[PDB]
């Protein structure tokens, strides 16, 4: 599952440490964080590329060095998509931290960067060059879709599906990533004490109570990130508290009211993919065509 058995090519993925100008962090939690970083030459010959890279902070253990190279693994089974973080090397030597150098992705997060779109939006369209709309929504959407349907076709789930795991770089491409370890998961409300830290909201009911995650769950996940992207970057279920309560209501089928921005369409599909059955959601192929589909009627 953590990909222990297949090697590490060195010569196609090492980078040299000293090629490597650390600079400001991109974000930090407990054990991880991810610096921004100009690298030579790391993909085109001779050229300075702006990367981010993913490395341990004061206070990981050699569990989370393990958790840490088996990330690097996993991006390297899960091989190059436009819509996945890219991976572009690695510092792996002795006598140094290990670093995992992905792809800077201008805009950040999505939540974070939808949150600040609100006063910059239009649902149909130079003064509002540029503005968000129906069409960006959609076709994010889209993208987020199109990447986990390449994460199920490598046989990955992901886990931690959201919108704050979700990039936006240039041209309007949005990047799956996990920042995992990264992430201050104490500080961070999305993520509730129960038994670990989890993110209760963006969790199926068998993953919250039998503990199952399956690529279906990440069906219902993506599911809440529509809704986060259709409300422009809102916090799921607002002006409920998570607790056992919430955990109950949804397994008896409460679901989130449409959010300001969806289309009717929109909101079916949010609707599909919270069903209480996994099998019965669709599947990332099926949200594919569908959102394909609802991009050609926008
Ligand atoms: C302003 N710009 C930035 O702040 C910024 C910050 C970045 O930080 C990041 C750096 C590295 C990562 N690492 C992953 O994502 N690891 C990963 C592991 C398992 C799995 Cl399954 C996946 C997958 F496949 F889901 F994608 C991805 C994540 C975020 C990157 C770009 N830009």
């Amino acid at each position: 599952e953590h990909c222990e058995r297949l090697p590490y090519d060195a010569s196609k993925w090492e980078f040299p440490r000293d090629r490597l100008k650390l600079g400001k962090p991109l974000g930090r939690g407990a054990f991880g964080q991810v610096i921004e970083a100009d690298a030579f030459g790391i993909d085109k010959t001779a050229t300075c590329r702006t990367v981010a890279v993913k490395m341990l902070k004061e206070g990981a253990t050699h569990s989370e060095h393990r958790a840490l190279m088996s990330e690097l693994k996993i991006l390297i089974h899960i091989g190059h998509h436009l819509n996945v973080v890219n991976l572009l090397g690695a510092c792996t030597k002795p006598g140094g931290p290990l670093m995992v150098i992905v792809e800077f992705c201008k805009f950040g997060n999505l939540s974070t960067y939808l949150r600040s779109k609100r006063n910059e939006f239009v649902p149909y369209k130079d003064l509002y060059k540029d503005f968000l709309t129906l069409e960006h929504l959609i076709c994010y959407s889209f993208q987020v879709a199109k990447g986990m349907e390449f994460l199920a076709s490598r046989k990955c789930i992901h886990r931690d599906l959201a919108a704050r795991n979700i990039l936006l770089s240039e041209k309007n491409v949005v990047k799956i990533c996990d920042f995992g370890l990264a992430r201050d998961i104490y500080k961070d409300p999305d993520y509730v004490r129960k038994g670990a830290r989890l993110p209760l909201k963006w969790m199926a009911p068998e993953t919250i109570f039998d503990r199952v995650y399956t690529i279906q769950s990440d069906v219902w996940s993506f599911g809440v990130l529509l809704w986060e992207i259709f409300s422009l970057g809102a916090s799921p279920y607002p002006g409920v508290k998570i607790d056992e309560e919430f955990c109950r209501r949804l397994k008896e089928g409460t679901r989130m009211r449409a959010p300001d921005y969806t289309t009717p369409e929109m909101y079916q599909t949010m609707l599909d993919c919270w069903h209480g059955e996994p099998s019965q959601r669709p599947t990332f192929s099926e949200l594919v065509e569908h959102l394909g589909n609802l991009l050609q009627a926008n």
